C-alpha cells in the first residue's frame, strides 16, 4: 500500500487516537468523579487512556487442512479483542495474504472507536485468516472457515455474548452461514442465542434485511449528512445536495458497491470505479445496476463497454467525491495533493495516512472519518443479533393490534367533529395519507433498519459537529470523532467502581 | 551477549528441529502405513513435519494492574501452545522483560520436543510476563499472577485437561500456589481435578516431592548417563566417573543451584559459579551449602569469602563440565572457541546457538541437549500432575500390606529350608539387608520421584545413543535427540484416519 | 436367518433371559433384602425382571452426508442403551445393511448380559449405521463416522462417563479414531478424559496393546477352560487339549483371524476358513500367517494355494471344533443336524437360534456361549478406557523401583545364607530364573492385558461351570450364563431405591 509512508497501521490508530486524547484531556479531568484533585486528576486519565489504546487479547493461530488433491496445508489466523468495556466484542473476519497480526490488532481498535461513535454496545474485535480465496475451491473455503471457527470458539473468541464476528473483506453471508453452522451443531448446541454468535447472515438462516448494502447505505446518509450544511460546503466551495455531484469509488465489493448504488440514486453521478486490476472512467456518469451485470458475468469491470479502461490512479481522479472502499492506507503524502476532490468519504479501514491527513487539511478537503461514515454496517449488524436474541420478526405480535388502533384513533377525530358540526358539515372522512396508509400497522423489519440508521448516522454526525465547533477543529472530522469515542469508552472506566482510588 | 550469532529463537529451533528431520525422514517413509507409494509417502511426511513445526495457537495479552501507590500500569504476557498432539499442553511461565512472542513459541516447542524425548504425554506450551519481579511488591506480584491466570483461564490457556504450567526463570512454589488457588476458586471450583491445574505447587498445597530439586537432580543423572561410557569419554580424553571432575555453572537459581549440588555429592567439585552480576572462582572448589546460605543473607554470590571475584566469563573458565543454568544464546559464535570445558550439559533452555554448535562439533566437545539434559522438571511435573488425579498419597493404602506381605515371603524361604535342612542346620533367619529393609514397606512419594526420574533419564539417553550410533552422528547428540523426538510426536499423526488413511 | 426359525434377534435374546430367569427365581426370592414376604417377594422379583429385559434408551437417526460426487444422500443410524444399571454404557458400533433398530437393541442386550458375566462394570448398548462400506471412499466413510458421533454426543449417547462405543462389524481403529478425535475437538475439549469416550483405539491414540486380537484371546481362553476338564470332553468323546483337535472358522475379520492365530498356535489345526464370498478347506491344516497375507493382498481368501475351495457350507465340516466368527442366526433348525462338530465356540454375537440350541443339547454338542466366550474384547476395552483414566502407561512410574527391589530381596537371601553357612557354603548367589528375570520389573501394559483377560476369562469359567452344576444344565453352558448374569444385574436392583419403600 507505499513505501514512503507505510507506517504500521495499529501505530496510525493509536496516532488518531493520541490526537484526539489530547483535544479532551481537560473534558476529562474536569468531568472526572473524583474527591483527590489536580495531577492526580490529570494522571488518573492518562493512566485510563494508556489502558483503552492497547488490544486486550490477541490470538494467533496456524491450523492444518487437507486440500482438495489430498495435500496438507498450514493456514494462518488472527482474531484481536481490542475492548471488553462493552460485554460482546464485535468485529468482522477478513481473508487476505495482507493479514497479519497487526492490520488486525489496527481494525479490531477502529472497531471500538467506531462502536463508539455510534453508540452500538459493543467493544471492538477482528479475525483475519491469511489466504487468497480466489486460490481455493468452495469446498476447502469451507473447511478452512469451520475449522477457524472451532478454534476460535474453544479459546473464546467467538459466542454471543463473548464475540460475535460478521463479513469483511473477501467474506459473507456465504462464510457467516458456516460459521453460524459450525458454532450451533457444536459448542452452542444447547445455547437459545447459538445464532446470535455471527452477524451478516443470509436473510433465511437469521440474518437481518438490508445488511449487506448496509454500509453503502450508511456511506450515503454520512454523506447526506455534512454535505447539506452549507456552513460546510461554503469552505469547501461547494453547493449543497447531490444532484450536482459526481464520485469516484476504490473497490466494487460490498461497501463500494452500494455506497455507489445509493449516491446514483439521489441524483450525484458516479465517474470512475476501480479495483485491483484496474479502473474505468466516463465523465457523463456510470450506471450502477449495467456495471454490476457487466462484472456478474465476467468477474472484472474492466471492458466495460458504456466506459473506458483509466489510465492513472481512481484517487486522482478529477471529481467532486472520492470514496475509497478498497483497503487501508490508499491515500498517502505521495498521492494526496493531487485527489482533485473536496470531500473524501472513507468507506474502507484507515484509508487514509496520518501524513495525507495534513495535505488534507491545507488543501481544505474534508475527510469524513472511517469511524463513523462506515459504521452503517455495525450498526445494524448489532440490529441482527438483537432479533437474534428477540427471535421475532420485528412487529408480528403488534401489526394488526396497531393498524385497528390508528383506525379507530382516526375515527375518534371523525367522530368528534362530525358530534360538533352536526348536519352543517356532513361526514367528515378522516382518512390515512398515503404516506401513513404504508405506516398503518406501524414498524417491520425492513422499517426498523432503514429508520434505526438514518437515525444513528444522524445523532452522531450532530454529535460530531458539535464537538468540531467546540474545539475549533474545521475540517479534522476524524479528531472529533476520536474526541467523542474517547469521551464515551471514558464513560465505562471512570465512573465505575474500577478507578475510585 | 555479544552481538554475533543472535538469531530468532524460533528459528534456531526449527533451526534444530529440520536438521534432524533430514536425517528420520527415511525412516519415515519407511514406516509411513500407507498403501500409496514413492512421491507420495515422501511427501505425506513432509506436510505433517510441516505441521509440527509452527505452534498451534498463541495468545497475547495486555492486561491492567493497579500499583501498589494507585497508579495504573498495563503489563504485557503471552502463551503459546506449540502442540496438541497430547491434549494436556505443558509448559512454565517466565517473568523477564526479556519474553516476547519469539522467545515464548520457541521455549513452548522445545517443551514438547523434550516431553516426547522423556516420553512424557503433553504438547508443549509456554508463557512470559513481561516484568522485572524485583521492581515489584510481593502484593503487586500476587495480583499480576492471579489477574493472568484469569485471562489465560477465560482463553483455553489452563486446566487440568487443556494446559497445564509450571514454574520457570523468576517463579515458583509461591506464584503456582497463586495461580492454582485463582484457578480453583473461580473456574475450576466444582472441579474435582482443579489442582492439577498447575505443577511446582508448594508440598502443602497438592505439590510434590522434589520438585524443586528435579531439574537439577535430572542434570545430574544426564551428565552420569554419558560421563560413564567411556566409548564417549575417550573422545573426550577424560575418565569416566565424577570424582576428578570440576565443573562451572552459569545460574544459580532452582536450576544452576541443585545441579551444582547434586555434582558436588558425587565427587565433582565446583571451581565457579556464576550469574548477572558477575562470577566468583576457587580453583580448591566451592561449597553449595555455604554459598547457599552467603546468597540467602546477602542476596548475592558475588563477595563470598571462600572464593575470589572472578573477572573473565563463567563460560570461559577452566573446568571439566561447563552448566549453563540461565538463559537462552549464551554460548555463541564469538565465545565458542574459548570454553575450555570438554562436557556443556545444558541445564537452561537453548543456552547454546547453531553456529556455535559447529565449533563445539569441531573442537570434540561434547553438547548434552537440553531437551534431554533439563527434562528432569518436565518429568516430575507430570508425576506431580498424575498425583493431583489420585488424590492418594503413594503407598498409604499399601504399606502395612506390602511389609507383612515381605515377611512371610522371607518367612516361606526361611521355613522351606528348615524343612529341608531339618536339624543339621538349626534356626537359618532369612532377614533383610540393610537396604532392602528400607524398602520393605514398598515405595513411597519420594521412592516414585526419585526412582522414576533415573529411569527416565536413562531410558531416553540409551535411546539416544543408539540414535547417535545407528546415524553416526558422532558428539551431536542434540540432532539425535530431535531425531527421536520427530520420530515420536511423528506416531500420532501417521495412524491411519489421522492423517487419514 | 432362513424363512423358517429366523427369530426376531431381541425376541430371540429375551428367551434367553427368560429360561435362566426361571432356573434362579427361586434363590432370588432367598436372597431378597426384604422384611415382607411370600407372593410378594415372588411379585417383587418378577417385577425387577420385567425391568431389566427391556432397553431403556433408543435413539434412531437420520442425517444427510454430502457424497464425493457432490450428490446428497441420507444415512440411518441407531444407537441403543439396554441398562444404565451400571453407569458408563459399552458397545461398539456395527457398519452394515442388515442393521436395524432390534438388531441393535439385541445386540446391547447381550452386551449388558456380558459385561456381568465377565465383572465389567458397564451396562450394555450398541450403534449401527445402515451402510456397506465397500460402497464408499475412506473420505465418505470418514464424514460418515465424524458426523454420527456428533449426534450421538448431542443427544447423549456417547461420552466418557455415559456411552463408550468400540469396534464391530467393518469398524477398526481407523473408526475408533474418527469418533475420539471429533468428541475431543468438539464436546469434550475441555475433559480431561475426553479420549475415553471410545474404546478399540489405535495405540498412538490411547489404545491398548492386544486390543485388537483380544476378543481371539479371549475365544482362545475360553475354549481352553472348558477342552480340559474331562468332566466335560468326556461327554463329548474328546480327549482334552489342543494338540490333536481340528477346527473350522466361519468368518476372517478380528474376531475369526485372531481366533485361528491363537488355536494354532497350541497345537490345533485350522481345517476351514469362511467368509461370505465362500470358504476353502484342507485336511492337513492351513497356516494362519500365509492365509492373511493372501487375503491382505487379493481381498479375498478364496483361491489360496495351500488349500481348495470348499462347496458345502463351512459350518458342515467335519471338525472337532467350529467358530461361527460372522454375524448372527447361522446356526439354525435346519443346518443344525449337520455341524458335525462336537463343541461350537461362538466368537459372533448370537450366531445360534434357540431352537439350534436344543438339537444342539440332543446331539450331545457343548455349545460354549458367546456373552462368555467372546467377551474378551469388552474385557480388554474396560482396561484401555482406565488407562485413559489414569493417564499413564502401566508400570512406568515403578520400574525401576521394583526391579532394584526384587534384587534386594534376593540378596537378603543371598546374604542370609552366607551368614549362617559362613566359609563352608562359600559364595551362594541367589540369581532369578530366566522366567523371573523377564517380570523382574513387574508388569507392563501388555502383561497387564494377557495376564488380566486370562484371569477373567478363568474367573467367569468356574462361575459358570459352579452354576451349571448346581442346577444340573450339563451342556446347557448359555443357560448357566445368563443365571450368573442376572444374578450380579439383579443385586444392583436388589438395593437401589427399588427393593427398598
Ligand atoms: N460489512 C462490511 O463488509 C463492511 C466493510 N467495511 C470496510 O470496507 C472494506 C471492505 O470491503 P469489502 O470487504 O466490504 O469489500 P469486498 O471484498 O467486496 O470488496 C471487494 C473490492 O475490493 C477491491 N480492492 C481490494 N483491494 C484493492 C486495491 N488495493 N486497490 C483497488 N481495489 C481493491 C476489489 O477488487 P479485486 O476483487 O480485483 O481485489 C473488489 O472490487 C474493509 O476494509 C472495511 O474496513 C466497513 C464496514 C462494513
Ligand atoms: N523447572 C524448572 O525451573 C526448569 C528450568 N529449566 C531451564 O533453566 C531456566 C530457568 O531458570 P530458573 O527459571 O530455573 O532460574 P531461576 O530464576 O532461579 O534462576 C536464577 C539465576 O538466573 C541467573 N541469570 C539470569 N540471567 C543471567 C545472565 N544473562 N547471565 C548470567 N546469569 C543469569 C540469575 O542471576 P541474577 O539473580 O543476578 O539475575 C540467578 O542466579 C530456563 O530457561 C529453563 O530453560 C529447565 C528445565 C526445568
Ligand atoms: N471388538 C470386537 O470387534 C469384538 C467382536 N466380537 C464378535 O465378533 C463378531 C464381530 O466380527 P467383526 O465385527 O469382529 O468381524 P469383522 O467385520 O472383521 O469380520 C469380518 C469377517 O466377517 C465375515 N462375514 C460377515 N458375514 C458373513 C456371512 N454371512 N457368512 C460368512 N462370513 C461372513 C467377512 O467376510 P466378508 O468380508 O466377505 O463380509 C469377514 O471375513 C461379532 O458378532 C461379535 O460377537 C466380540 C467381542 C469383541
Ligand atoms: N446488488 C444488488 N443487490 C440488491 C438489489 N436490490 C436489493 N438487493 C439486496 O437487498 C439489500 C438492498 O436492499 P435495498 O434495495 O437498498 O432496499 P430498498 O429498495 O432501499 O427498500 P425501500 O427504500 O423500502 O424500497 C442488499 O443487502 C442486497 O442483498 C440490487 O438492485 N442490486
Ligand atoms: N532450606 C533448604 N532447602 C533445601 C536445601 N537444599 C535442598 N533443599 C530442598 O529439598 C530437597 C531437600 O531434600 P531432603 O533434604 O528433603 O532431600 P533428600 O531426600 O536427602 O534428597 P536425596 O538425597 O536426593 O534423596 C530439594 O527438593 C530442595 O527443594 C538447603 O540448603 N536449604
Ligand atoms: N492383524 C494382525 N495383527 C497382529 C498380528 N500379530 C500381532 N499383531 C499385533 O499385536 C501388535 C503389537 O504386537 P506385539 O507386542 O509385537 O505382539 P506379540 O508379538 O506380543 O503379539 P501376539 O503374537 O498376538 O501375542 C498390535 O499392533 C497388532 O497389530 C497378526 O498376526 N495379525
Ligand atoms: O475439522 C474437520 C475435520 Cl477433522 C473433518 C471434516 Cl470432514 C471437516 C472438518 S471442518 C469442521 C466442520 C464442523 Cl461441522 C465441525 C468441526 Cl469441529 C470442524 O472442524
Ligand atoms: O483483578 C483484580 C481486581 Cl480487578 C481487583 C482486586 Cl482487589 C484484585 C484483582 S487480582 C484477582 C484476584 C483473584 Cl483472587 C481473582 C481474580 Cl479474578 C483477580 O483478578
Ligand atoms: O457435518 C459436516 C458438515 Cl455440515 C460439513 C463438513 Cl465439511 C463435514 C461435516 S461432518 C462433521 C465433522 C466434524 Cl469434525 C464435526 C461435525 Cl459437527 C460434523 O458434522
Ligand atoms: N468489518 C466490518 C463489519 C464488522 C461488523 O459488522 O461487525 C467493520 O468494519
Ligand atoms: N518451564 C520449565 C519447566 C516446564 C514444566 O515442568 O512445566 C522448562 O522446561
Ligand atoms: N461390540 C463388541 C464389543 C465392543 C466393546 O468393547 O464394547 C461385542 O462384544
Amino acid at each position: 500500500a507505499d513505501r514512503e509512508d507505510d507506517p504500521n497501521f495499529f501505530k496510525m490508530v493509536e496516532g488518531f487516537f493520541d490526537r484526539g486524547a489530547s483535544i479532551v484531556e481537560d473534558k476529562l479531568v474536569e468531568d472526572l468523579k473524583t474527591r483527590e484533585t489536580e495531577e492526580q486528576k490529570r494522571n488518573r486519565v492518562r493512566g485510563i487512556l494508556r489502558i483503552i489504546k492497547p488490544c486486550n487479547h490477541v490470538l494467533s493461530l496456524s491450523f492444518p487442512i487437507r486440500r482438495d488433491d489430498g495435500s496438507w496445508e498450514v493456514i494462518e489466523g488472527y482474531r484481536a479483542q481490542h475492548s471488553q468495556h462493552r460485554t460482546p466484542c464485535k468485529g468482522g473476519i477478513r481473508y487476505s495474504t495482507d493479514v497479519s497480526v497487526d492490520e488486525v490488532k489496527a481494525l479490531a481498535s477502529l472497531m471500538t472507536y467506531k462502536c463508539a461513535v455510534v453508540d452500538v454496545p459493543f467493544g471492538g474485535a477482528k479475525a483475519g485468516v491469511k489466504i487468497n480465496p480466489k486460490n481455493y475451491t468452495d469446498n476447502e473455503l469451507e473447511k478452512i472457515t469451520r475449522r477457524f471457527t472451532m478454534e476460535l470458539a474453544k479459546k473464546g473468541f467467538i459466542g454471543p455474548g463473548v464475540d460475535v464476528p460478521a463479513p469483511d473483506m473477501s467474506t459473507g453471508e456465504r462464510e457467516m452461514s458456516w460459521i453460524a453452522d459450525t458454532y450451533a451443531s457444536t459448542i452452542g448446541h444447547y445455547d437459545i442465542n447459538a445464532h446470535a454468535c455471527v452477524t451478516g447472515k443470509p436473510i433465511s438462516q437469521g440474518g437481518i434485511h438490508g445488511r449487506i448494502s448496509a454500509t453503502g447505505r450508511g456511506v450515503f446518509h454520512g454523506i447526506e449528512n455534512f454535505i447539506n450544511e452549507a456552513s460546510y460546503m461554503s469552505i469547501l466551495g461547494m453547493t449543497p445536495g447531490f444532484g450536482d455531484k459526481t464520485f469516484a469509488v476504490q473497490g466494487f465489493g460490498n461497501v463500494g458497491l452500494h455506497s455507489m448504488r445509493y449516491l446514483h440514486r439521489f441524483g450525484a453521478k458516479c465517474v470512475a470505479v476501480g479495483e485491483s486490476d484496474g479502473s474505468i472512467w466516463n465523465p457523463d456518469g456510470i450506471d450502477p445496476k449495467e456495471l454490476e451485470d457487466f462484472k456478474l458475468q465476467h468477474g472484472t469491470i474492466l471492458g466495460f463497454p458504456k466506459a473506458k479502461i483509466y489510465e492513472g490512479s481512481i484517487l486522482e481522479v478529477d471529481c467532486d467525491i472520492l470514496i475509497p472502499a478498497a483497503s487501508e492506507k490508499q491515500l498517502t503524502k505521495s498521492n494526496a495533493p493531487r485527489v482533485k476532490a473536496k470531500i473524501i468519504a472513507e468507506g474502507a479501514n484507515g484509508p487514509t495516512t496520518p501524513e495525507a491527513d495534513k495535505i488534507f487539511l491545507e488543501r481544505n478537503i474534508m475527510v469524513i472519518p472511517d469511524l463513523y461514515l462506515n459504521a452503517g454496517g455495525v450498526t445494524v449488524s448489532y440490529f441482527e443479533w438483537l432479533k437474534n436474541l428477540n427471535h421475532v420478526s420485528y412487529g408480528r405480535l403488534t401489526f394488526k393490534y396497531e393498524r385497528d388502533s390508528n383506525y379507530h384513533l382516526l375515527m375518534s377525530v371523525q367522530e368528534s367533529l362530525e358530534r360538533k358540526f352536526g348536519k352543517h358539515g356532513g361526514t367528515i372522512p378522516i382518512v390515512p395519507t398515503a404516506e401513513f396508509q404504508d405506516r398503518i400497522s406501524g414498524a417491520s423489519e425492513k422499517d426498523i433498519v432503514h429508520s434505526g440508521l438514518a437515525y444513528t448516522m444522524e445523532r452522531s454526525a450532530r454529535q460530531i459537529m458539535r464537538t468540531a465547533m467546540k474545539y475549533n477543529l474545521g475540517l479534522d472530522l476524524r479528531t472529533a470523532a476520536y474526541v467523542n469515542a474517547i469521551e464515551k469508552v471514558f464513560r465505562v472506566y471512570n465512573e465505575a467502581g474500577v478507578t475510585f482510588t
